[PDB]
């Protein structure tokens, strides 16, 4: 199926007849243009235009599959006007801000405007073999970038400055970092979101390292957890439930696999190993964006096929005392899953 | 005036009777509360409270100058519900999403919500001593990182090596880099924003460097333009006129100057030195945000007065050749200017 072929029966059961796409994201799957928080994409009865202005022409001639319109707003959806004519045109409404919607409803006085909520959640979770290229060049590039700052992961080096080491690195390969990066040490491992402080590491404690690498538009994310010194008994059981928790909803994939049964396997593990209060969503999809869909929270409606990226990253949180999260990157495969995260995952 | 007296003529005037504000950088600027993109703050006839959820209890009790209400949304907006019945409430149009437009609207079926575009545009133009003091520190952050840095502008260094070197020092400093760092050299000085790439700067080449620091939730922002080598007559003739141009209209900073005037200025004097169709806006408001109000193009309607900060930035861009940007930070006083911005400016 085109991608094309996958958004229109969607649009078709929401009850609309076209879609104005403003998601950046959305932007670059419909089209490939690259440069997309500068283009938007009218998808219609008529067919599916891209719109940018002149800066852009070379480029989106280059990249685009979608005849272009090159103009600036107002003059882009201005042009539009003709082709959603007596419609119903959707919009997201997640992305799009109130004055747009005033300029598309002016724009568009013989148009219904509709809002479209969490419509298009997932439209980009199966992804292409070349769209798992790129995510894997970045996920490979995180690797070699951990493998690389691993031994810099040591008593007497603060958080920040494993951020700082992973982000140097990240950005001369030509890459960035996916996200805003948590080197999480001891106390701190109890923030699921705690980003790299000026806390210095020291021997005794676990350290979370959260991170992923931008590259060509496509994300990766994964998450280890080292031990500097010897952690206490708590911390260590902590960790071995973790990664217990990890490995066993990781084997649970496939296609057909309800993304909230993963979690419900992830809980109960950490539940019968005394973590019960601890531990969320699961995991989520990555590729443009660094989260996206599916969602494996315990309302999920969600079911996996092939081709789909996830992360499997539980974790438990001890607050003022510690915490683990280890987190891999997943392509569903056609009868189980491939790991692309290859960093090493060791013992405490 | 305190700031809640400088928006509430603003809101009078706009025909609205309260204001739900989303802007990460109002909410901020209103309360104090420094995880702005999770709170919101509703200002009304009753007051003005900041809304976030319990994980910022401690920090929102310590920082906010407003009072609190614990709670995630839509709990937040729906124990708001009261104290805006029979209402006209405004909402920052250019910021709110539609999604979340409906949400209030669901929430509050008794007021009237009235968009606002424009209407707050520099607000926050004019700085306290205190965010003087912020915006100081995040310049002389990134001041000195532009001095460590200088020395490695050279023949056989990469665009996007500058920048990383840059963006290194600014992070371990506990700041990071104010926008996506600019390092043009040679043919790409045509681009006003050429993000640093590939391209290995050669003897010949003119290199602009534009920078800042985000330190405290404050922003700096300077440009400069550099010889590597020895440049071209022409190029030299470029950077010689943009330089008599930045210093001529900062020498017309004062309280009561229209931001169009300087615009002025600096086209004259591009337009006479022949590059009247080479340079667009000749600055902005620095603060919170890289680009706030004032805005000094040739529309504009800002006039400069005393605690606002902007930028001076005229620069020429000769396509397929090179360009030159020079550009300092400014703190309006009582009768003139103070350039907050101390890196050298060097002959070409
Ligand atoms: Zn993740
Ligand atoms: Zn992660
Ligand atoms: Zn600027
Ligand atoms: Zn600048």
């Amino acid at each position: 199926s085109s991608k094309m072929d996958q958004l229109r029966p969607v649009l078709g059961r929401a009850g609309v007849d076209a879609l104005w796409v403003s998601a950046p994201a959305n932007v670059r799957w419909l089209s490939g243009f690259t440069s997309a928080e500068d283009g938007k994409v009218l998808v219609s009865p008529d067919g599916a235009t891209l719109y940018t202005d002149a800066r852009y022409t070379v480029q989106a001639q280059e990249e685009s599959s979608l005849p272009q319109y090159i103009a600036r707003p107002p003059a882009t959806y201005e042009h539009a006007a003709d082709t959603v004519r007596g419609l119903r045109v959707g919009f997201e409404a997640e992305s799009l801000t109130v004055a747009e919607l005033e300029d598309l409803r002016q724009a568009w006085p013989n148009s219904t405007l509709v809002a479209l909520r969490g419509t298009l959640g997932g439209l980009r979770a199966v992804k292409t073999p070349e769209e798992i290229g790129a995510i894997r060049a970045a996920q490979d590039l995180a690797d070699r970038v951990y493998t690389e700052v691993r031994p810099m992961i040591r008593a007497g080096v603060r958080e920040l400055d494993v951020a700082v080491e992973i982000e140097t690195r990240l950005r001369r390969a030509g890459g960035e970092s996916a996200f805003e990066l948590i080197v999480a040490s001891g106390p701190n491992g109890a923030k699921p979101h705690g980003h790299a402080s000026k806390r210095v590491i020291e021997d005794g404690d676990l350290v979370t390292i959260d991170m992923g690498a931008r590259l060509g538009g496509y994300n990766s994310d994964m998450t280890r957890t080292v031990a500097v010194g010897t952690p206490s008994a708590e911390m260590k059981r902590v960790y071995d439930a973790v990664l217990e928790a990890e490995e066993a909803a990781i084997a649970a994939i496939r296609p057909g696999v309800r993304a909230a049964d993963l979690d419900k396997l992830a809980r109960d593990l950490l539940t019968r190993h005394g973590l019960g209060e601890a531990f969320h969503s699961l995991g989520h999809g990555v590729g443009l964006e660094v989260h996206e869909g599916p969602g494996l929270r315990g309302t999920s409606q969600d079911v996996l096929e092939a081709g789909m990226v996830i992360t499997i990253e539980p974790g438990a949180y001890l607050p003022g005392v510690g915490g683990v999260r280890i987190e891999d990157l997943i392509l569903v495969t056609e009868d189980g899953y491939e790991v692309l995260s290859h960093s090493a995952k060791e013992s405490v």
